């Protein structure tokens, strides 16, 4: 922007840390097989050439572009083509196509084992030793495992597990303080992760005139006195930072969004009050904070849409002669009154007054035709306000478990014939979507359980396409975006469903069970509570209840017996039978 060196500029902005920070991700994200210590060097390096720069903007290479400065050095390393080999051709090609050629060369499943996690003890010691080493050692870890992921965000998420440990490696239980935390941020990530794919997944398959219609309303609810020459603004800004975002160009990605907070603190007189301690902050703290702002209030100035969108006789002229602008200006106002809505349920509304007009428009008389049309609105809003109230009532009246134990239970009577994986991980997750949001008042959990809600259909529905089962399903997951849910809201119990054979599956065990967790086990009898559903998909909570404390008690003996695989053995069988009793079969 005006600046000799860019790299120098970032490095103003970014701030030592930051930027070492960042490096280090975007190398970790194609050198995923390299050494950490080369990693190290190599951050070391750059940052140390970044700041020759610093003094002299008209030093050497402090003119080139940061692609080629970036795609340089990765050309250098040397035991590329060894490790990599067809990212080394990358480097024959020259600019623009070199980089698009890296991007290319990205592997999304790295060939390297999970994380073991050590002991609360030994990581809270080795993060007092060396801090800056031991969140540097995790950002290469996570970065080298998740290519595709956004390194800004990767880089909030370090802080934040910077910030867990220096709390609960000062704390006395620590691991009643920390393990609770590692799993919410763990959870958290890979929402993240799969709330990024989601979005440009949708961009592809749906266009842009569809993002560009999320970007108006999620703007709208945060920006209500915006006037909408700013919201298109920021529309168009924000649908170019997340095409490159999507396309996996780090550099762009990422310099891009550092205009676009540029711009938003210079102009918050229009765009929002909420800006001021946001706008203050540094570079990339301000960014995330303008992301996390609170919404601002809308005004009392305001009227009903009708007048200007029901009543008004030049609508069907308006819509014909500029279709974008006017509906997008129905999306603004819509919005602007309405935080309280999801995203896809404003798109539901506006395809749905899209809908009318494409159809009365070009008829007889438009205005009696279409000036019902509000009215069609009040039952698409009003299904998932029930939706959302009535699970969260029963979130609340259950906890955590027993909601999971309940939509289990409720699932498997809808579509059976999913895999028992599927059920187990879509009514696990649902439940944590009760602990994140239900504990929120009403005109912010439809807001908040959004992302999660949409993120999680999405992997039911990647994981059934694999190996799909059930027609019912099928049918909800390739359905439109604004259809999806409402589908799997309409889903009835399946009648036609034959029962399992009462044999294996999940009642052949070892002893590796005696050895696991709350977790572990919870998830076992979750797996196994599914199973029972499929043996009896007319059994009842009574009688579940029951067939559970035998296999609890089955557990608690088998496990506290002098000898395991002898005692799984008989009592196997024997259990079997007890619990085709239960059930009434
Ligand atoms: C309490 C767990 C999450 C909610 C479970 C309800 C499933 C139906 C989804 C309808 C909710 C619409 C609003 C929203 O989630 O954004
Ligand atoms: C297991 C397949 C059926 C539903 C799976 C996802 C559930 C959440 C979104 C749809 C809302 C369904 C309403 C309900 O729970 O009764
Ligand atoms: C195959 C058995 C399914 C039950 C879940 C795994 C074991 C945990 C049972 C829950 C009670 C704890 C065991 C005990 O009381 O000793
Ligand atoms: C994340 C923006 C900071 C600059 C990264 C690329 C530097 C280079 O490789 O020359
Ligand atoms: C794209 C489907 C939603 C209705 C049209 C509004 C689109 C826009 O504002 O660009
Ligand atoms: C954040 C708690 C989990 C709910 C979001 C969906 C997780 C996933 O599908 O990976």
């Amino acid at each position: 922007d005006a600046h000799k060196s860019e790299v120098a500029h970032r490095f103003k902005d970014l701030g030592e840390e930051n930027f070492k920070a960042l490096v280090l991700i975007a190398f970790a994200q194609y050198l995923q097989q390299c050494p950490f210590e080369d990693h190290v060097k190599l951050v070391n390096e750059v940052t140390e050439f970044a700041k020759t720069c610093v003094a002299d903007e008209s030093a050497e290479n402090c003119d080139k572009s940061l692609h080629t400065l970036f795609g340089d050095k990765l050309c250098t390393v040397a035991t590329l083509r060894e490790t990599y080999g067809e990212m080394a051709d990358c480097c024959a090609k020259q600019e623009p196509e070199r980089n698009e050629c890296f991007l290319q060369h990205k592997d999304d499943n790295p060939n390297l084992p999970r994380l073991v996690r050590p002991e609360v003890d030994v990581m809270c010691t080795a993060f007092h030793d060396n801090e800056e080493t031991f969140l540097k050692k995790y950002l290469y870890e996570i970065a080298r495992r998740h290519p595709y992921f956004y390194a800004p965000e990767l880089l909030f998420f370090a802080k934040r597990y910077k910030a867990a440990f220096t709390e609960c490696c000062q704390a006395a239980d620590k691991a009643a303080c920390l393990l609770p935390k590692l799993d919410e941020l763990r959870d958290e990530g890979k929402a993240s992760s799969a709330k990024q794919r989601l979005k440009c997944a949708s961009l592809q398959k749906f266009g842009e005139r569809a993002f560009k219609a999320w970007a108006v309303a999620r703007l709208s609810q945060r920006f209500p006195k915006a006037e909408f020459a700013e919201v298109s603004k920021l529309v168009t800004d924000l649908t170019k930072v997340h095409t490159e975002c999507c396309h996996g160009d780090l550099l762009e990605c990422a310099d891009d969004r550092a205009d676009l907070a540029k711009y938003i603190c210079e102009n918050q007189d229009s765009i929002s009050s909420k800006l001021k301690e946001c706008c203050e902050k540094p570079l990339l703290e301000k960014s995330h904070c303008i992301a996390e702002v609170e919404n601002d209030e809308m005004p009392a100035d305001l009227p009903s849409l009708a007048a200007d969108f029901v009543e008004s006789k030049d609508v069907c002229k308006n819509y014909a002669e500029a279709k974008d602008v006017f509906l997008g200006m129905f999306l603004y106002e819509y919005a602007r009154r309405h935080p309280d809505y999801s995203v896809v349920l404003l798109l539901r509304l506006a395809k749905t007054y899209e809908t009318t007009l494409e159809k009365c428009c070009a008829a007889a008389d438009p205005h009696e035709c279409y000036a019902k049309v509000f009215d069609e609105f009040k039952p698409l809003v009003e299904e998932p306000q029930n939706l959302i109230k009535q699970n969260c009532e029963l979130f609340e009246q259950l906890g955590e478990y027993k909601f999971q134990n309940a939509l289990l239970v409720r699932y498997t009577k809808k579509v059976p014939q999913v895999s028992t994986p599927t059920l187990v991980e879509v009514s696990r997750n649902l439940g944590k979507v009760g602990s994140k949001c239900c504990k929120h008042p009403e005109a912010k959990r439809m807001p908040c359980a959004e992302d999660y809600l949409s993120v999680v259909l999405n992997q039911l529905c990647v994981l059934h396409e694999k190996t799909p089962v059930s027609d019912r399903v099928t049918k909800c997951c390739t359905e439109s975006l604004v259809n999806r849910r409402p589908c799997f809201s309409a889903l009835e119990v399946d009648e036609t469903y034959v029962p399992k054979e009462f044999n294996a599956e999940t009642f052949t065990f070892h002893a590796d069970i005696c050895t696991l967790s709350e977790k572990e086990r919870q998830i076992k009898k979750q797996t196994a509570l599914v199973e029972l559903v499929k043996h009896k998909p007319k059994a009842t909570k009574e009688q579940l209840k029951a067939v559970m404390d035998d296999f609890a008690a089955f557990v608690e003996k088998c496990c506290k017996a002098d000898d395991k695989e002898t005692c799984f053995a008989e009592e196997g069988k024997k259990l079997v039978a007890a619990s085709q009793a239960a059930l009434g079969l």
